[PDB]
């Protein structure tokens, strides 16, 4: 009595899968979306793809005929041809047929007459022997391309321009119906890329939640138990861009209610609970598999289920859309366990799941975790109070195992209302940070499957479009290897040029900002730092001197060796310009395009409301076009991470080393070039100079005030008249230092760049700064401040901590007379602790709500010590069963000692918690000062300063705060 996926979409959509009918039933061109990617390894290749078409129905395409091959550097002479069969031969390695043709290397520079060099291409049947013959030609070291070993599918995409994460346009195919999959079979040329924009998505999402019982209470279900049973699952269906369900279905082990919103299935014991599931997802057959914490507590826990009841092969079968398989295959292949995914630098997190063919699992907590790799709280409810989007239900978990403990029907159906809201949570969430557009993007940009795009890094994509580029050139086709070759050496490089900051707040001379406009793509750009333009023997380099080339020169020390090396120009000629050139200038140029439509759509956007009919489109077109120009930005600047990498098969260290010493090089230029013209320099960081105006200029209005009546309103007409002058005089600064790099360089692929006015300012520190904004014009009364490095932004510890520092910053900046004091930064401190010392009364009770659940309550720090406090005034509301109970504390007064959000008034000892938390923050704040560095002898100079400058305003606190 369950309707199938067929049912379904013929239902919600009438017209459009009325013309999918007419258009199947006299073989007409069809549109095709995929999601998951398969590939048979042993035996004939043979690419299985699964996805939908436009309507909703599952479709599944398999291409034949795919030819395999791989390239190898020789000759053309039969004679080599032999040598090299016999070899292959040696060890039983089948082959088909051999080929010759010519293309060009990507490492060293050749002249024109010599650029072409020849290959002889070895064509296969199965992957199996492709690999093994690979590993083998390496192992006696021979240079060969076109090396791709793990996955194949991507040479696919990128030779023969089919973006396997957007449309396809198929027509002149094989059909075959069964029950709920149209199984097509198509040829490599029957298969076109859809350039155009196409229509909406129409996949299928589901959601699942799973809920568990232990019989020992305070601990969580382990699977190896056998103990543990499981009672609850649900099940949700789900559009890929709404938010509305289509269908929900509940299955349940104690009997429960009937509801309007769900259809419930009764089962009798573990096995009828395996099999409903497995039931009810091949009656669906989703394209995505989603739930929160489905990676190390979900999958596992029924996989090790369905093992130990031994009815794995009947659920995997049922599960998935391939061929009849067996159990230990199952186990080897298809079940992958502690996968690794990287966030960042430093943090990866471990993976487990069960991949049936046919659907593509994802993990909503590992997606916002990438998305936000600095978030402090690893909770559901963080990220939902994050994103802004409503919140569940706050129902404890011991309130749901006495619930089910009590065996009641409606309770359990109130808890079953419970999990499906926590299900829909995460297609909220999926909708909301729109995931599947973004990684859809990339992957298109990218030339790479989805599940590529979601699970790994992202060198490899740079690596992967960049050998897309170098291919299909329309000077010759260039050969990229795939497989590292050399020795990897480990070291340090030079440069790093500092300039010491002036420390300390100005408030007489304004500063402005001149930043680079991504100076290392620019610096690409410019001096031709591509590998098909690199010589190195210096004899070559004079003789293409003699010759008449320009040249540009690197040299460095790493290591302590001198590396040198020359690299050759383009002098502003398309014929000469080199890859990396090339590909960043289509890059710029698409971003330019795309800027201009999104402005132009944005401003015929903002003159039509939202109750127009044909608003979604509009919003649709929109969303489209952001993910766009991410994507493009996130390439953009990923490109010199990738190609500095010691793993790329791209590397060269006079290429990076050059591009560094370059950016020193220009850096120092600049600043010389500014110092000589009278200015002055406050600051100085890679790509940025904060820099300052000369006094000469500030003469004449000076002089104003020095007659005036010298009131308040006469220093605010002075202050915009300097704010004024500083931006007309920056203006024609930034005008005259891009002349010069642009006369200097020989291109104006670099400029300079104008974007803000601070005044007044304050440096307290290597990149720690405050001031206030100035875009255009002046304004004075704003709230607003222009805060980087000092990050007053976690208040899940404390909240009184902001309201304090807050405080601190605008009584600092704001703006004051020459002739009435000018406080060092110190007396600042000083007056607003003294005034929060006193008066205590001017706070409330809101900051003071922080909470540490004791759910383990046997080792801890010192919550354990409350728990037993709080048991022993009980046995002398209790509480004391709820180990994830979220109480307040407040610390009423060093052995903790806190106490629950239900008390008596209990005067707060404000003492303990400024000592804990805003002492901290204020040293930081104050850190840096020069009476507190340390000697030379000593080995850590950041957290002697932190220590005995906390120490220091903590006891003259506590000195001037009576006792």
């Amino acid at each position: 009595s369950i309707m199938d996926r067929s049912e379904i979409v013929a239902r919600e959509n009438p017209v459009i899968t009325q013309r999918v009918t007419n258009l199947l039933q006299t073989n007409a061109p069809l549109l095709f979306m995929p999601i998951d990617i398969h590939e048979v390894r042993y035996g004939a290749y043979t690419l299985f793809m699964y996805g939908s078409l436009e309507n909703g129905y599952k479709a599944e395409v398999r291409i034949e005929n795919i030819p395999v091959f791989f390239d190898v550097q020789i000759e053309f002479n039969d004679t080599n041809q032999l040598f090299l069969k016999s070899l292959l031969t040696a060890e039983n390695i089948v082959y088909e047929r051999l080929e010759t043709l010519t293309q060009r290397p990507v490492m060293g520079y050749r002249e024109k007459e010599k650029e072409f060099a020849p290959y002889i291409r070895i064509f296969f049947k199965s992957l199996y022997e492709r690999r093994k013959a690979i590993t083998y030609l390496n192992n006696m070291g021979y240079n060969t391309a076109a090396d791709d070993t793990t996955c194949y599918y991507r040479m696919v995409s990128r030779e023969l321009k089919l973006p396997l994460t957007s449309w396809i346009q198929l027509q002149h195919y094989s059909y075959e119906p069964r029950g709920l999959v149209h199984r097509f079979s198509v040829t490599p040329e029957d298969l076109v890329s859809y350039q155009n924009d196409g229509p909406t998505d129409h996949s299928i999402v589901m959601a699942y939640d799973i809920e568990t019982y232990s019989p020992v209470k305070g601990t969580v279900p382990d699977p190896n138990q056998a103990n543990d049973v499981v009672f609850m699952i649900c099940m949700r269906i789900f559009w890929i861009h709404s938010t509305e369900p289509l269908a929900s279905t509940c299955i349940t082990m104690a009997p429960c209610k009937k509801s309007s919103e769900w259809t419930t299935i009764l089962c009798s014991s573990e096995k009828n609970l395996l099999l409903s599931f497995a039931e009810q997802f091949s009656r669906w057959a989703p394209d995505i598999c989603t739930g929160f914490n489905d990676s190390r507590y979900d999958w596992p826990f029924i996989v090790e289920k369905s093992m130990q009841h031994g009815i794995l092969e009947e659920i995997f079968n049922k599960m998935s859309l391939f061929w009849h398989q067996k159990l230990d295959t199952i186990l080897k292949c298809y079940y992958v366990k502690e996968k690794r995914v990287k966030i960042s630098a430093e943090k990866s997190i471990i993976s487990s799941f069960l991949h049936t063919p046919g659907c593509l699992p994802i993990d909503v907590r590992n997606m916002c975790m990438q998305l936000y790799p600095k978030a402090e709280k690893t909770s559901l409810k963080a990220f939902l109070e994050n994103c802004g989007l409503d919140s569940k239900v706050d129902l404890p978990y011991h309130l749901m195992w006495k619930y089910y403990e009590t065996r009641d029907s409606e309770k359990i159906a109130d808890v079953a209302y419970y999990c499906i809201i926590d299900a829909q949570r995460c297609q909220d969430l999926l909708v909301r940070h729109n995931v599947i557009p973004d990684r859809r993007e990339v992957g298109i940009l990218s030339y790479t499957s989805l599940y590529d795009c979601i699970y790994y890094a992202g060198g490899h994509k740079v690596c992967n479009m960049l050998i897309a580029y170098a291919i299909h050139d329309e000077y010759g086709r260039i050969a990229c290897s795939t497989i590292a070759r050399g020795k990897r050496e480990h070291g340090k490089y030079p440069g790093a040029f500092v300039i010491d900051p002036v420390k300390g707040l100005e408030q007489d001379k304004p500063t402005t900002g001149l930043d680079f406009a991504s100076l290392y793509p620019s610096l690409i750009m410019a001096y031709n730092f591509s590998p098909e333009k690199f010589v190195a023997s210096r004899d070559e380099a004079n003789s293409l001197m003699a010759k008449g080339e320009s040249l540009h020169y690197v040299s460095f020390h790493f290591n302590n060796r001198l590396v040198e090396g020359w690299f050759v120009r383009h002098n502003n000629v398309p014929d000469k310009m080199g890859l990396y050139p090339k590909v960043l200038i289509d890059l710029l140029n698409k971003r330019t395009a795309l800027k201009q439509e999104l402005k132009k759509l944005g401003e015929k956007k903002e003159c039509i409301h939202e109750s127009h009919p044909g608003f979604k489109e509009l919003q649709f077109r929109h969303a489209m076009v952001d993910a766009k120009q991410k994507a493009l930005k996130i390439f953009m600047n990923t490109f010199y991470g990738e190609a500095g990498n010691n793993l790329s098969p791209f590397f060269l260290l006079p290429l990076a080393g050059g591009v560094t010493s370059s950016g020193q090089y220009n850096l120092k230029l600049v600043y010389n070039f500014v110092i000589n013209k009278g200015y002055g320099i406050k600051y100085g960081d890679t790509d940025s100079l904060y820099i300052t105006c000369p006094d000469s200029l500030y003469t004449e209005v000076t002089d104003a005030y020095l007659n005036s009546q010298k009131t308040i309103k006469h220093y605010e007409q002075l202050c915009h008249e300097k704010v004024l002058l500083s931006m007309k005089a920056m203006s024609t600064l930034c005008a005259e230092v891009n002349e010069y790099l642009r006369q200097d360089n020989g291109t104006s692929y670099l400029r300079m760049a104008y974007e803000e006015v601070l005044f007044p300012v304050c440096f307290t520190g290597k990149k720690k700064y405050y001031g206030i904004a100035h875009v255009n014009t002046p304004n004075f009364n704003t709230k607003e401040l222009f805060i980087r490095g000092i990050d007053i932004i976690k208040q899940g510890q404390t909240k009184l901590t902001k309201t304090i520092g807050t405080r601190i910053m605008e009584e600092s900046m704001k703006l004051r007379r020459p002739e009435d004091h000018r406080p060092p930064l110190i007396e600042i401190v000083k007056t607003v602790l003294k005034d929060a010392v006193v008066n205590m009364k001017q706070w409330n009770f809101e900051d003071f709500i922080q909470t540490d659940a004791w759910r383990p309550d046997k080792d801890n720090k010192a919550v354990q010590i409350f728990m037993s406090r709080m048991h022993a005034r009980r046995e002398q509301f209790s509480y004391v069963i709820v180990e994830k109970q979220v109480q307040f504390d407040i610390q009423g007064h060093k052995m903790e000692y806190v106490s629950e959000a239900k008390a008596k008034n209990l005067p707060i000892d404000i003492l303990f918690y400024i000592n804990n938390y805003v002492l901290g923050l204020c040293a930081r704040f104050i850190n840096e000062n020069e009476e507190f560095q340390p000697p030379d002898n000593v080995s850590n100079k950041d957290e002697y300063a932190q220590r005995r400058a906390k120490s220091y305003l903590q006891k003259f606190v506590q000195s001037i705060h009576p006792k």
